């Protein structure tokens, strides 16, 4: 059970200098703690500019992996969106921060010795959060930051908390006076040979909610010292006036394109448990579902626990709980 | 707080005669209780065949209303899917049960005196659940049943429980030995002049879960007398072997097509709180978001409860809680 | 240029299904196309009282399907990724009932078995053909049942037959709209089979490969058909300021991604023979169906070129089979 | 038939961006199109070292946009429903970097303000143009910045210019692929303005309105271009068994649903001038952009017909402006 910290992390009231105002040196992000996991073939790197503060987080899978993209929000900021990726790049800096993905792409082209055959094309999908209201600069994750995240990527490690894309992520935006800093978060599970890793950068309009139904991050009211569910503010506002989260889930279980896409949708929708409201017009919510195609499900779905108990739906259910864990690490 | 009944309603272990084996007479469904609400312009009718047992539930809005359709599942059964509807028809009988919608359509053409100008076209969207494993007949909602639901429709009333499309709906299908009968369910809220009505026929692969996180319908294990979360069965199955919900939300608040579509997605995803897992490959999950375009939101979204507190996202949040209530009435 | 078939002014006011004792007629159209495609049957039925009809493609074994619903006024039921039949019909929204007739009849043939892997799946799409006649009659359950019962292997009745009974083209102004028809074409290449079925009811006109307008937007004042774009641009100079439903069925194995992209390609290709097309006023809908009997080779090469045997290539061949079908429809 | 411009065999092995001191060149192409469209600017820049380039449409006030991404190999960034610029580029995936250069330069012009309603939005799409040259050079940040800086109102450099520097057509076999170009066209009708920009790098060929293949799939053995479908069907007889990126910019107000359906229509219409099109091998992507300055009348009638002034009608006019653009590209 994740020990979330009850103390407030109000982001504060929302120009400022841009990138070239500074001599920007990428910092390898360590965050508050390192998650360690065992998943050969998948590396994660995180880098930030302290001058933002803002960052990027890169998932490198050099073999390339089949990918489904679930771009559910109404304000999505997305590059590539490919159904096969060598890397995924998550970044702050809103639409400007997609540039970090170009830094990754360029650097992978260089590792391939600038080979450009169709089958050699290095494919990176990027998505962004708007993290500018959480700080007083206009610094964004650029080319050099994306390359540095890629260079910093190591297998079996993830920096929890204020790190990479999560450096100035924040939640709960009915009013900015009640918005709190979140983080990024990851969690991982091995069942048999099955491996599931979840990565998340929740910058939601809504709030982070734990399995008991407590609001644990975002919409902190300084006048009461309490975090209410946004619906309460929304209903009072209506009674008076009338009259983004970016994520990845990576598994080693083979799924067809159709399965993987429905998997993506299932795990994504499940995140409305831990973030509320979710998939709003104001959110750019995007989830990447990625399989390394290492392990087959059985032909038939049966087990002592039910006829319909082993299949891609079952794995979605299990992966959804890994994701919830990741959202809670980010809000911790 | 909805007093769900803890007693089990196991559906039982899953041919049988079809429609014409019987002299099928539509029954006006009354269910276990009538919800009463005030929403001029929207009528609901429910009819069933006792011989199924199976039913249909029809939302008649004779003025016609702008509609967004969120067909999220992997096994959707849908007819029309129109962005403007005179009626919505929900039915059992799987794909065969879309015929009820044709019964509605034909009967509306007759009220219009068979006028067929472009602007006079009567538009009905239909969606279905597969409810055949809950009974031992092959009877399905037909033309005559849809017409009878339409004829039975009255304003300001909804039959809760085993009624209309919810007559043989059931939940929790990791194994059919643990599947329970659900129902249909509705709930309604008036804030100021704003009216929100929710209607739901949850026939999920997953289970119905209340606001405290208790599983309250589906995946009842007769050997333990308890309902576990499906994830527990799924994880045990994996450790061992390796190595549909149809709904409507109707409001009187004007929304543009773009808003209404994102509204649909938001409220739909929120239902993964009350049904888990949701939006799976095995589900045909479909939500209809409908506005009668009677009341404007304010131009600006501000209030004493926050700068971003009155808008279509806020209304999604409020409508999501009306929907949860409706899912709980269905599982009650 | 062919003789005109102007629809004439729409005479709304007329009797609907309940006013008649409606008798299904097996459509024979103007001529029969004969082809060899084992496991595919086609049945066509109409009511003279409309006149209006439905055309059903029956594939008993069931076949994977991709759906490209492109217009802004689509009228579609099911849209399944696996189908035992496809139902095309007039009657606008109301003709979606014909498909329920097919679904019901198939269930009876399956002796009312209902296990999740035995459900009989029918996708249906419709055209609005009310303006081309003076009744409110639409293809109902019984007419869908009749078309399935009338289905035989390797025949297709061309012209005013089934769903093509009252299809029409060229709707810049109703005074220049012409009756079309339904149309089919078939090509076999080694073991590769491609059947194209089409029911054009376009806002636009049918155009042949020389760029001639061959059906729709015929001006009785001048004796000549015009491309709609000439009417449109003149309309704009003056005032500012002052559906097609189709199936492509083949026996080549394609993955769901491949078949989907193939459906999109062939569908777009039809803007060569119908113009304009995929408009907000159309409900254009194409079903791509494969019986999954023949493999494409593992690599795409041949004496005709390195990227010459693949799904895009089939796309291109099928696009011509489809253009032939549209032209039969308009003939 | 025009003289051939065969690309020649792809000579992979060559130097990339880091091997050069890359100097942006303002593209002038083969000739300048001049037009009058207040509030729209176009800038084009290339590196000779590729050769490869980027073309940027700048709309300072920002404009509503619909995106139709149709191919099975799309390479797209942003895809926003509101844009201050559109960036088209070679370099395949890698050329999406040019758009980040534009985004960065716009931010500087906005003095680094970052409120949610002042974000500078750039959508970018790319073609793979590596096979048409012998280097790995791609349009980078600086090249995107250069094209935005080079932007002026009412000019468009036709031909090998900007993103069209190494665009090519006709990819049944690389030995028959021909260099294309980029192309634009402009039509004004009363106050109604329509600009069409296109960068065809199709697997298919460019075809004119008479149905002639005018660029791509040229056989040096015979001196003649072929429609790909002839190669494909012969390939199949033998062996079984044995991208275009574009913008349509107008000043007419359309609702988001209207503009979207309009984008889809115009995009499909391009299967008349490029064949095949919307294939799984293409990343075909079209941006429909409106400056929202002129209203369509409330009802659609005119002396040219009852349904003659509306968004479908604009669709049809814009489809011809676009075909002119493709032909300029291939010229
Ligand atoms: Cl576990
Ligand atoms: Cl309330
Ligand atoms: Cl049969
Ligand atoms: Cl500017």
């Amino acid at each position: 059970g994740i020990a979330v910290d009850p103390a407030p992390r109000l982001a504060g009231p929302p120009g400022g200098p841009g990138n070239d105002a500074f001599d920007l040196a990428p910092v390898r992000s360590t965050g508050r703690e390192m998650l360690r996991f065992d998943f050969p073939g998948v590396s994660i790197g995180a880098a930030h500019y302290e001058e933002g503060p803002t960052g990027a987080t890169v998932i490198h899978i050099p073999a390339g992996a089949r990918t489904a993209v679930d771009a559910r929000g109404g304000a999505v900021g997305l590059s590539g969106g490919y159904d096969f990726n060598h890397a995924i790049c998550l970044a702050g800096g809103a639409g400007y921060g997609l540039e970090a993905g170009a830094g990754v792409s360029g650097a992978l082209l260089e590792r391939l010795e600038h080979r450009t055959g169709f089958a050699e094309l290095q494919l990176v999908s990027s998505a962004v959060i708007y993290d500018f209201s959480a700080r007083s600069t206009a610094v964004y994750p650029d080319k050099a930051l994306g390359r540095a995240a890629l260079e910093f990527a190591v297998p079996g490690e993830f920096p929890q908390g204020r790190a990479g894309a999560g450096m100035s992520a924040s939640a709960g935006k009915v009013d900015w006076d009640r918005t709190e800093i979140t983080g990024q978060g990851a969690a991982f599970r091995r069942l048999g040979d099955v491996r599931i890793l979840a990565v998340v950068v929740p910058n939601p309009v809504g709030v982070i909610v734990d399995r008991a139904g407590t609001v644990v991050r975002g919409n902190y009211d300084a006048q009461t010292g309490v975090r209410r569910h946004p619906v309460f503010d929304y209903q009072e506002a209506f009674a008076e006036q009338v009259p983004t989260t970016i994520s990845a889930i990576v598994t080693n279980v083979r799924m067809s394109p159709v399965e993987l896409n429905q998997f993506a949708k299932q795990v994504h929708s499940s995140m409305h448990r831990g973030i509320q409201p979710f998939h709003t017009d104001m959110d750019g919510d995007t989830l990447f579902a990625v399989t390394t195609d290492e392990i087959d499900l059985p032909t038939t779905p049966g087990s002592s626990r039910g006829r319909l108990s082993v299949n891609a739906t079952a794995l979605g259910a299990i992966a959804s709980e890994v994701m919830w864990d990741a959202v809670l690490e980010a809000g911790k």
